[PDB]
This record gives C-alpha cells, sequence and structure tokens, in this order.
C-alpha cells in the first residue's frame, strides 16, 4: 500500500545510527555542527543544476528557491568566523526520482580551514572507515586513472586517440559524432574507468579536467587539472570535496559566465550577491566536501536503491 | 552587511549544544530519531496553515507542497510499526518573518504510543526543565485559566458575557473567536512568568488534531506550552480513527475564501490500517533556543532569517 514507508523499519534504525556515528565522528575532532536555510532569495548559476523555486507571501511575495547544497551559507559563516563546521542537511535538486537520486536528499556538507585537498581526502577517508568497516580508501589521479584502466592521457589525448579508446568500449555510436574533448573524456571515465574503481575499499579520483573544476580552484602547479576529488564505492558516486574559491573576482567571475552560457542555452539566475560578499570580507583558505548520506545509507545497509533507506521516497512523499 | 548571519557565533554554538542535549534526552528514553519528507505531494486543509507550493519535474511535472509540520508522515510510520519516535526537522510555512516566526523553523516533534495526554505533558516538561534549566511547569485547563485571570467560564458564558469582559480589557459575531481574543489579550500576558505553563482542554472548536475529550465533549485533548510570552509547544491525544479524521478535513475545507486543499488519502489509509493509541507534541526549536539564550528574536538563533539567507 502506498501509505506505507519506503524504507523497513530495521533500515530506519541503521540509519539513525548512522547518522549518530557521523555526528560522534564530527564531535571526537571538535567541529562544530551548523544549520543553515532550505530557502534563499539566490540561487546557483550552474548550468546542470535545477533548483526548486517556491513563491513566499514575504503586498508583494518574494521568489524564494531550496537550496541545491548548503555551500552559501556555510561559506557565509566561515567568512564571519565560525571555523570548522558540519552540517546535516535537507537538499534539493528538481531531478526525476531514480535508484540512487531523490529530489530531497540528505547531504553532510564539511568545510575545514587550512586543510588542503590531501589533509581534507584522509578525514573522508577515516569517516568511511568508520560508517562502512571498510578498508583504507586508494586514491589516484583523473590522469592515473584513464592510464591504468584505458591505457590513455586525457590530459594530453586528442579526440582521434578519445574515439579509438571509446571504439574498444563499443561507444562508437555516441563518441564518433560527439565533438567536445571534455564530454569525451566524461563518457570514457563513465564507461571505462567506474566500472573498474571502488570495487575492495573506496577509491578517491582527484585532480579533475580543468573543465570539470566545479566548486574548485585550479591547480596552480598545472592549469590542466583542479584541486577536486571525488569518492566511489561499489559503482555508487558518494562524494565531491574541493580546495574551495576564496577569491570574490574569480567566483563571480564564475557565475557571469555561467549566467551567459544559460542564455546561450535556460533562465538567467538570481546570484547571490551575500556570497560575493562574504568572499570579499574574507574566505579563510580551507577545503570543504559534500557527501550523499542516503547513497552512504544504502551501501552501509547493502540495499539497492534509495527506497531501502529514506522513509518515504518522492513517488510516494 | 547582509551578508554576515543574523545569528551571533556563540549563539550558534549554544543552539548545537541544545540540540545535542534534545538527542540525549531521547536516547535516553529509548526514543528513537526519525527522518520524513519536506515535499509531498499532498498538503493540509488546516485553515490556519499556508503551505509552500513547488513545481516538481516528474518521472511530466507534479505539483509538491512543503512540510508545515512532519506529523502525517510520523502517523505514517507509526501505522506501520516504528514505536516512539521523535524528529528535528526543518518545517515550512508561508508566513512573513516576525520576532517569533520564520518561514522556514526547526520543529522538534515527537509520538508516544501508550501514552495519555497528562503523561505526555510531564514528558515535556521535563525536557523543558532540562533545556532551560527552568522549574517544574504548572498546568491548568482553559477554563481555569479564564476563570481565574478574567472570572469568566469560557465554556458556558454567551457572547453577551464574553462582550463584556472584552470591554473590560479596553478592547465579531463568532463565539470561538471572541475566545481566542480573550485568551491572547486577557489570559496570554499573565501566564508563563516564572515557570512554562501547559494550558490543557482547549474548546472543541480549538481542537486542532485533539480527539475530544469523552467526559466532557465541549473540549479536547490538546494542550498548549507558553513560556515567557511565547507559545512553545502544541500537544494531543491523537485521532486514530480515519472516518473521523476525513471528517474533519472536509469540514476544514467547508471553513475555507481560501482555498479548498486536497485531502492526504496516504494519511487516512495509515489510519484505516490502524495508528497505534498516541499522543505527539510539536514545539518550536528555534523559540526554545531563543529563550534558552534571553533574547529577543529568531534572529538571534537562526544562522540566517529569510530577509538575508
Ligand atoms: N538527487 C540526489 N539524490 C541523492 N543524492 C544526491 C543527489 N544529488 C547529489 N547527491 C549526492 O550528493 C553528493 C554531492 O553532490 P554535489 O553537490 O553535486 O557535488 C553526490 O556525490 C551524491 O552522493
Ligand atoms: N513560522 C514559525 N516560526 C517559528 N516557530 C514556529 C512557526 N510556526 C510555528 N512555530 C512553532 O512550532 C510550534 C508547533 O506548531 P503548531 O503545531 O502549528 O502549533 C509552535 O508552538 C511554535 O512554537
Ligand atoms: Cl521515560
Amino acid at each position: 500500500a502506498t501509505w506505507q514507508p519506503s524504507a523497513s523499519i530495521p533500515n530506519l534504525l541503521k540509519r539513525a545510527a548512522i547518522m549518530a556515528e557521523i555526528r560522534r565522528f564530527f564531535a571526537d575532532r571538535g567541529v562544530l555542527e551548523v544549520e543553515t536555510p532550505c530557502m534563499s532569495q539566490a540561487t546557483v548559476t550552474d548550468i546542470h543544476l535545477f533548483p526548486f523555486e517556491t513563491r513566499f507571501v514575504g503586498s508583494q511575495g518574494i521568489n524564494l528557491y531550496l537550496m541545491t547544497s548548503p555551500e552559501y551559507h556555510m561559506k557565509r559563516l566561515l567568512a564571519a568566523g565560525c571555523g570548522p563546521v558540519f552540517q546535516l542537511c535537507r537538499s534539493f535538486r528538481n531531478e526525476e526520482m531514480g535508484r540512487h537520486h531523490n529530489p530531497e536528499f540528505t547531504m553532510l556538507e564539511w568545510y575545514r580551514p587550512h586543510y588542503d585537498m590531501y589533509r581534507l581526502m584522509n578525514e573522508v577517508d577515516d569517516l568511511l572507515q568508520q560508517v562502512l568497516d571498510c578498508q583504507p580508501a586508494e586514491s589516484l589521479s583523473y590522469q592515473q586513472a584513464f592510464q591504468r584502466h584505458l591505457e590513455i592521457d586525457p590530459l594530453s589525448a586528442d579526440k582521434t586517440q578519445l574515439r579509438e579508446a571509446a571504439a574498444k568500449l563499443d561507444l562508437s555510436n555516441i563518441a564518433d559524432t560527439e565533438e567536445d574533448r571534455d564530454t569525451l573524456l566524461q563518457l570514457l571515465f563513465t564507461m571505462g574507468v567506474e566500472p573498474h574503481i571502488g570495487k575492495e575499499k573506496p577509491t578517491f579520483i582527484y585532480h579533475f579536467p580543468a573543465s570539470q573544476a566545479s566548486l574548485a580552484q585550479i591547480s596552480t602547479e598545472d592549469h590542466r587539472v583542479a584541486e577536486r576529488f571525488e569518492v566511489y564505492y561499489k559503482g555508487i558516486e558518494l562524494a565531491n570535496g574541493f580546495h574551495e574559491l576564496t577569491d570574490a573576482r574569480e567566483q563571480q567571475q564564475r557565475f557571469e559566465q555561467d549566467n551567459r552560457k544559460r542564455a546561450a542555452r535556460l533562465p538567467q539566475q538570481p546570484i547571490d550577491q551575500n556570497l560575493l560578499d562574504a568572499l570579499a570580507a574574507g574566505l579563510p583558505d580551507c577545503s570543504g566536501v559534500a557527501l550523499g548520506v542516503d547513497r552512504l545509507v544504502m551501501l552501509a545497509l547493502g540495499a539497492e536503491s534509495l527506497a531501502d533507506v529514506i522513509a518515504f521516497t518522492v513517488d510516494r512523499a
């Protein structure tokens, strides 16, 4: 019956125990928990993100946007001096329900002032070991991953070389006509690399190409890559971490470029001036990470979809 | 500058300690924590509530409503066997920001199978004493509060009698609306001064989620807690009968120049399947934290209120 929960009672008890462990993990490291809004008068500019919008009575209401990630408010807190902070929030992305996506989901996001990407990866690995009781993670660069799995260099290979690889994977249909080099790299990573990682233990992939920087600063030593990592385990994308952007002008260029592209494609998005204002005042150098709690719980239970770990997925909420 | 949080660093650190204290309270009592949706294909019919609505792409699109409280999903869990459970969630009500309101706010809602209203009140009192280091609560009925502060009986006074009383307070054709004005203006400023005040047995018309008292049909098994001028919690002996719940929703819609809301069948269906006898309570965590901090507004304990979020 559609009235019943999506997840079993035993799975929801284990869910609460994991949430408690996560909280003990950060308590033990002196990391403060914060709560930030689920709604903003501003939204994100990323072309790949689709925000929920709702009207607030505010005689003239205010448009509000549900938060795809608590990043901007947490950076505002950091700029104001909160120190190392974590949050376990409900996040909202207007995406269809899938085995591994729900339009509302639990995010674990945290920030560590004065931590570089490597020190943060190590902390994420310790958390995985604790919750999953899994082995210590392996780490490799995006480059190394391609070289080991596909015998190509993704930082230097031309599109012909790229389609040669795609052909070997039985992917020529999609690859032959695709003329965007980075898009071909994503096809190859998804189809040629992802199936061969995260098997025995979690796998960190870091130094994604500059085009796939997302929230990451570009690597100063090699502008071809970004200070971003992603963790994979048993075929599941669990987390993305970054050496965060502290430069206001650089951040603003990102948003403006985003809205310029959206126009070329999508509505232009109300920029978070509050975030740019925080960066102008001064955000401590930091690395931050966003982890999918529902996926973590799914893996900890050996469950096969989010419907097993979320009380009511959107189809019956 | 607008970029800065509403709440100070010290207040947020104290807020987190309180969150963890609430969790310790329930852990010590073996109550399970759950998480239920912030969004639903269904909504509420309650005449006092204004939800947010937002459009979902779907598996074409679907209208979603944000949750005003986790009640309906927690009842579904209860009907499925979850046992005593609490939740600390963000709840959503489409109403302007005020000193004591934000359109998104933290709710502590919990449910106790086999607790009556009195046993639940006692448990609320214990939590308040823990968080606030306040004195044990006093309790009185809606009737007693009107008798002690206004010298009238709200259960039997006629409208003339009521207007006379409103006249004496230096202040409408509905008797219940009259009672509401009297309570807000004549009773509320005069309770919760030195310790939390539990008001119980609200009139039948103000039943909200509560069963009617079987022993006196003029009143409901509902209580409200007030402290230092502020409304902190609402608790009920819960409705378990599907037929009665549905008639209440039908009536809700009748009373609604407000839009008519659909009745949530999943809730009714859970009630049909069987909801254990239980009492539940909804508490305003931000309000509670504000009182713990001796602060004046929610802007002092919420990292970013809506005006700057
Ligand atoms: N719709 C969704 N449902 C469940 N988990 C998600 C969803 N979107 C993102 N995630 C998780 O959140 C993490 C952070 O995503 P991002 O903020 O896009 O880097 C991802 O690695 C996923 O584990
Ligand atoms: N907009 C709001 N902002 C902050 N607290 C609220 C808001 N609406 C309701 N509350 C709190 O939530 C409690 C339970 O709500 P209710 O069940 O509607 O009485 C109330 O007693 C208030 O403490
Ligand atoms: Cl107890």
